[PDB]
């Protein structure tokens, strides 16, 4: 009754305005279930439903889990359904199958996470109705449904200035936080350890995208320090200790060890610990201490059992928050990057992160685990994985 | 470990360009949620997690759940996260809730639905890189996110005419089953059914809004066979034999019936059985059906030994289509009226009608219900629920 | 007989902001006009040289409005047409405009008018050819950013107007008496029947609707209600809501020919025009153009401000009224006899051809002999007319 | 009492999504009258009006014309308006300014016209009052307000397959007419031609924008044989027979040839004859042709006394059908080349086209030259024009 992950797969991470802006998130999620079907061959009327994360649902249609699951080949007869829990949203997908596994509702669940900002429509509220007389706003949804505080309407890196003020991270932590996620992305991209996690994505001339295109291999601490803050006049966030906006899809099997093994999978990862909890929105970016300390418990787990902890970088100060805050080794941070590198697609992200430690951790033979993403709106969730041998 | 529903309540239900147009769904639901709390005197710390449906969450601002919860007084330790499986939505939060529950990640859910279709916005996908030249579209997202299949991107009224051709429903069936309705509703409201589930919003313009609007009363057979198709030339679904594009919320304790007893709450329903089930998209309406055979199957149920039929009425069509595909007594199909009546605050609705059974039955001291929603893209969702009662 | 006539003057009643005529566009009711102008005049078709239209919300309403006023109402299509704007001045500007083209040869009959509908101006999205990008945008309403704010500080002409107070100290007590005289005038001049004459009732489906009277005055308007008002260009202001005229839709046109054309073709002329005068300011005190506008015109009719019966000078704001008249040394009995845009409402491209419109049969019912229409106009410029009546 | 042109003066055009898309009509005309004025040296008190053509006038602010005056460097005290003949608006202006010098109203005006169709915005019509329920359109400006016909709301392109239809026009003499538009250009610019009449326009790194860029010095009658029909699924118009989605203006002194004398200006052009015609709507391409009959009448010309026909390529089946019932010399027509090649800047054009006759005659010591336009919504404009020495 431990419940696994098997083939997790993601898509090259798109850049803002880059490769991936004219495909619509519910066609990256497709496409990485139509694969994951064809290289585990996985009898698809096994599948008992497909949960996918999205945060920006504007414009994507009804139901995007549904869209990904009937095109990417499923049968009409799987059902599917879409979760919002903010950044939380690609890793929440795994935590909902979890749930419905061991509550007996599933047997086998497709879950991850897709996101396209790109994508995201610009919004009218005044144009149902009408605006009457004098000038209107249309709003961005990246910024209305997305980054923005729902409480004060201000960008989630506003309020992160909050949390840097109250933690006295200095700006020039920060950017050697943000250096150090480009130089390690970097190195391990160029290592080729990406290549087995990427379903490349063929753009119709046609183009194969098979390679995150967001980082920037070149970054140094001393070329960070230049740059302007971006969410305040005073400020210590920029552009460059700050993830872009990114496209991308990841999904994979979860269901019991048994079923894994009966259906011929080869199982990742087993799922020790979960973590859900909730902070003042103010300080979100604390979110994931919380949370992993229940994931830990969970597990009855220390912080000093963990190999790696993969946690988002929403922003380089989030990041070290967290680190210091837990008393993480900085080697065992955010080992190969994280997404002030290789961008942040919202509600794939967690789903991202998933599929990275276990690719990650069968590379290395490391043990043990933590997967943590703050989420706007004051909450953090987090997974405690464990290796499952061949 | 029975999973149990306790104090479920909602709003009113809004008409469109209604008394609720200026009221966002998320506020609608913050409201159901401050109410259930002051009326339960539940300790606030005990909720685990407040789960919403919410289908057109374009507009609504970053995750609706969470502003419900917040904005409806929950501290800020609270978790939350919005649910879509389109019109399924609102039983969807229940079922999440249970399946947190049954797996021990909560002991106690806030779990329900929000719609507002006024507040929907407009969207302009060629306003971020821009239309560079020619006229482009401005799409109404009840329809893009809401009500047209994402498949074909017609109206889901214009696949369901595919459904009245598969099983020949009549037009004069279509128009005597909305009439009924109409006149069912019309005498349960009448009869003060629907004030005890329901919550009172103030607007502030401040009105007291404390009855459904949405509904015709006066509605007849011969009066609704005068009007015109409204999703194909040679059609039977009209704007009488169809719901409409109405606002509400809704909301509910789930928990074991152990920490209900232990909190001092009184559990409305135990849920005994509960299916979700996938058909062709185009077909959506026949949903249901599969559903409630898995919701039957848990409870160990037979059509027969239930009470009541809660089946959403999506269109006249799909309630007739379910009933006589299952064999339901007529007199046993949405007994008090259905959404042609009171409205489809698409994401809310299936807490609504969660809200509707766990009240009638306490009233009737009928002992089984089953709750069953078609679902846009060729799902369905039904919970078979039992009676509890008073401690 | 080589001097220049104004016949058969005609306009729609005014509608409200959001009001009767909200659906019909502005080229819809000049069409209606012209119309109606050929049919009482029995003027052969094929002797309309031109059809001139002012217009100043020109975006959305299609290719050249004064085109589709021309064929719409009925004129065969050898018949050309153009579209001019000088702002609040444009329905004046028409009848200068056909004037100075029969008196150059260009044309020997014009009709000239014109059309506006601020409920039917749209709104304007400036990003969405090329894109956003990221971040929120704006959606301009067309009526201020093309009709009513100032093009080089984007400030209302309400803002603006405000420093023309300031300058010739025109107390808010002024400005609120002067609008409620307007209201009373009117609402008196439209109960005695002085409106119908000059009025063609426009035929609304919607049911029909005959819509044949004014319909934004306020005739219960009184000094005390207008003195709780908000200021609403400036929050320690003087200009309010009821002291301007509102967002209208309306639409005037008339013949303009010499003398002898108007009696060769069985026409009955109303006005000659004895003066024009057409004269700029600083944008920001645009509201004291109409003063070096009607010296010009008085100049060229060798009259003096005393010999005039009657000024007939746009209400863009009481304050503008007040500046104008004081400064002209008019009698407040001879200075917008009938009430003014404040009560009977401002369709900003319409106006001055509906002023000329009002005068044209205000003399013919009084027996007055001179009168002078003149509008401001947005920009800082100014609009003269100096008119006799023409004897029957 | 001649009514003369002076110091006629243009920018260079812009290019679709090309170097003047973010600088609205209004400056490319300030731009062009601060420079007339500096050139001339005239006083800018003796300037009675600023009359310009602007067909997409939406989002361009209150009344352009008084902001290509007030921007341009003209006391606030000089009356300014804007006139609206489609195509034909920037000859419109000069017509207006000669009927105000003709009239007594003015003795000096700059008369000339401004477009930018990237400036042109969109538009949302049910935005004020609400769209209610289901989807809404964006309508494009420019098409709505400048190039569909009002009363079909189909396409000029469109409506000109039918005058193609009636006067047979085939395929291969559209492309022939293009590709000739397009090396008679080529060649003029390459000659420098168009430097006289140019006045550069700096974008802000900087580009400093002096030559005109819409053009396609490498287009020959067998590429363009390989384009699909534009505006109807077997027509003949196509992206490369047709002009583009320009952007310039153009601005010249109006003003009697003695007034042109006591102020120091050199007058260019005689305005020898006016003619302004209407047809059917959806053959407008024909508007040139009365009106050019009506121009040559008040000259009292006849067709073979005329030097150049400065015609506009609004198509190139509309330069066809005009030169071919005229009976015009091809050599005669469109000699430097036409808007096929440098653009069709709407409201500016007829003001381009003047200014390029002005420039021409000078360099040819041609004497007698027409500039004509059609007009959507059927209508013709044209100026009989007589070289001054
Ligand atoms: C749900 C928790 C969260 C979050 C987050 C975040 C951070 C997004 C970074 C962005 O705001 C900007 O730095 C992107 C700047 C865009 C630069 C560009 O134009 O591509
Ligand atoms: C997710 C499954 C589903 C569904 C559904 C549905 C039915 C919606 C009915 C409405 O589309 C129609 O009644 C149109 C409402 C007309 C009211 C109006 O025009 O103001
Ligand atoms: C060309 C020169 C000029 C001018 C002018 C003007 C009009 C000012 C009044 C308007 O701006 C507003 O008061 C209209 C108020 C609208 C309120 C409403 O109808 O809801
Ligand atoms: C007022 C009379 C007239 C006219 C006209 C015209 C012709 C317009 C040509 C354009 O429609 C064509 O260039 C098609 C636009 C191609 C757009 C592009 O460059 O992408």
């Amino acid at each position: 009754d431990e419940i696994v992950i098997s083939s997790a797969l993601r898509t090259p991470i798109g850049a803002f305005s880059g490769t991936l802006k004219d495909t619509p998130a519910a066609a990256l999620g497709a496409h990485v279930v139509k694969t994951l079907l064809e290289r585990t061959g996985l009898a698809p009327e096994r599948v008992d439903e497909v949960v996918m994360g999205n945060v920006l649902q504007a414009g994507n249609g009804m139901n995007v889990a549904r869209q990904v699951a009937v095109n990417g080949g499923l049968p009409v007869a799987v059902p599917a359904h879409t979760v919002n829990r903010v950044c939380g949203s690609g890793a929440q997908a795994v935590v909902t199958a979890y749930a419905q596994i061991r509550s007996g509702l599933s047997n086998l669940v497709i879950a991850g996470g897709v996101e396209n900002m790109d994508q995201a429509p610009y919004l009218m509220p005044s144009l149902r109705h009408g605006a009457r007389m004098g000038h209107t706003q249309a709003l961005d949804a990246l910024l209305r449904d997305g980054l923005n505080d729902a409480f004060s309407d201000q960008h989630s890196g506003w309020h992160t200035e909050d949390l840097v003020a109250k933690y006295e991270v200095s700006r020039e932590a920060q950017d050697r936080f943000a250096a150090t996620s480009q130089q390690r992305f970097a190195a391990a991209q160029a290592a080729g350890w990406f290549e087995g996690e990427i379903v490349p994505v063929t753009i119709t001339g046609e183009t194969v995208f098979a390679k995150d295109e967001a980082n920037r291999p070149d970054t140094t601490e001393a070329g960070l320090a230049k740059l302007r803050p971006a969410f305040r006049k005073d400020g210590t966030i920029t552009a460059g200790n700050a993830p872009g906006l990114n496209a991308g899809a990841a999904a994979m099997i979860v269901s019991s060890h048994a079923t894994a093994t009966e259906l011929g999978l080869q199982p990742q990862l087993v799922i020790r610990g979960i973590g859900v909890a909730a902070v003042e929105p103010g300080l979100f970016g604390f979110g994931p201490v919380p949370a992993i300390k229940l994931a830990l418990a969970q597990a009855q787990w220390q912080v000093q059992d963990v190999d790696r902890f993969e946690v988002n970088e929403a922003f380089a100060a989030v990041g070290l928050v967290v680190r210091d805050e837990l008393g993480i080794a900085p080697e065992r941070f955010n080992v190969d990057g994280g997404a002030i590198a290789h961008g942040h697609p919202i509600g794939a992200t967690g789903a991202i992160l998933l599929t990275k430690v276990a690719h990650a951790l069968r590379r290395t033979s490391e043990r043990r685990a933590v997967v943590s993403l703050c989420i706007g709106g004051g909450q953090g969730i987090a997974l405690a994985l464990e290796r499952v041998k061949l």
